[PDB]
């Protein structure tokens, strides 16, 4: 329950699995793609172009399936 | 300090919680697990919350510490 | 940061003054603090649900308050 | 090592201000106090602003800006 | 490019060569008025009366006529 | 970390590319990336601004940038 032991894991399960995702927005505007990479601050996200998100504008992530958690 | 142990109980004692968004927006279920920054929520499937999007977490039943 | 916020804070929680606290989308919680730490505050009324200071615009107190 | 002086005065001068927050909301009174997170705000009663809900603060009168 | 390395000398050009500026806020408002002064957090707005303004709360600095860094 | 963001921004930059910079607020920005560092980018064209990155949810470029 610590550090990025969590949302590391994830975000990564979400890319290497190219499941699809929507991403929804702090403004409640819903973006949908894969996740193609991320860092600590961002997450480039495909579709017609592969856009860079801020995670700070970022309330959800909810992946299209149920997916493997971080352990 | 206050914040661990409080998630970590609803968490350990699966209470239904509603967290809103500070949007305004509420969402409904479970918390499964959470880090630092994230909090992983349980419905149909688990979603990731931003905790910076987190206004409020309430628990739908009273709790200790 | 916590010089004022924390004296503040802690005089409401142990003198159980009801208080306000409206959040950045103008939702109004009202009851009294239970207990805080440097990043939520623990509101409580019907249950005492964890309230995220990055959301929170203002406390104010249903009366005035010594320090 | 500007904002510091200027709300302290703000604080020391009494000058009535508005605040505004993100939000849009105005608040109006006097900078009775402050730390490096909040701002305590006086009026009816004195209530506790967070810096980070807050937009801009304008004195209702011209005031001698840090040098 | 690095830590404020962008920001400062920005800001700090805006200041000197009292530029008229338009702040926009994240909010959608917008002020109006040339920099006077700032530091890591905030921005001293001056007109009628300055007005400090929370760099948190800012999204856009709009000079009214193109400067040079 | 940066090891991201940076490159991509760099490569925005370096190439020219025309990109739509959509603010926390919903108001969509366009433009060529002049510069940027830590906290902030200059976005140049019908109106060179320089924008907060905080206030920024997505940098969308007008065309695919390759690493
Ligand atoms: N101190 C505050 N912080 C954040 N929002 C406030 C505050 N005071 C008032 N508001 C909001 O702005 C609205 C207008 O307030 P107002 O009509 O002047 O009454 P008030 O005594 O200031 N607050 P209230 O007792 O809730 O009506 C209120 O209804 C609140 O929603
Ligand atoms: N030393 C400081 N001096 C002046 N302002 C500060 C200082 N430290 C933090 N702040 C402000 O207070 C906020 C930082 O507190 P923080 O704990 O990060 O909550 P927050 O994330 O800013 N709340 P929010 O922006 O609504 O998500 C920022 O807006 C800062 O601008
Ligand atoms: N210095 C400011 N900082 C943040 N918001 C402002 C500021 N000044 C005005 N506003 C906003 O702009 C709107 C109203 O301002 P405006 O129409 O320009 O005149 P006014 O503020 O109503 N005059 P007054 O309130 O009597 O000083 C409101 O939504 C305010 O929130
Ligand atoms: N998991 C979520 N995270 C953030 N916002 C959500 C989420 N689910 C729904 N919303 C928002 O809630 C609002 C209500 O719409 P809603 O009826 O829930 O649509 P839907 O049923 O397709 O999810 C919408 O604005 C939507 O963007
Ligand atoms: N360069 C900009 N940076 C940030 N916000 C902007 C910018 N230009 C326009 N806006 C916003 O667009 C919103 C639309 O308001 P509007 O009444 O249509 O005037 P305008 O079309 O000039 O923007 C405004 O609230 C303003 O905040
Ligand atoms: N890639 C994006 N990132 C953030 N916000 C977006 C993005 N794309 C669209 N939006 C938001 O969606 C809203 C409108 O969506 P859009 O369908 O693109 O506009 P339009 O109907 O004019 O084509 C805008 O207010 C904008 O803020
Ligand atoms: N954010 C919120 N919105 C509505 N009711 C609530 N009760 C507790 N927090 C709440």
């Amino acid at each position: 329950s610590k550090g990025h032991s969590l949302q590391d894991p994830y975000l990564n399960t979400l890319r290497k699995e190219r499941v699809p995702v929507s991403i929804y927005l702090v403004n409640g505007i819903k973006l949908q793609g894969q996740i193609e990479s991320f860092d600590q601050f961002v997450i480039l996200l495909k579709n017609t172009v592969s856009q860079m998100v801020y995670k700070h504008a970022i309330s959800t992530v909810v992946p299209s399936r149920p997916v493997r958690l971080p352990s």
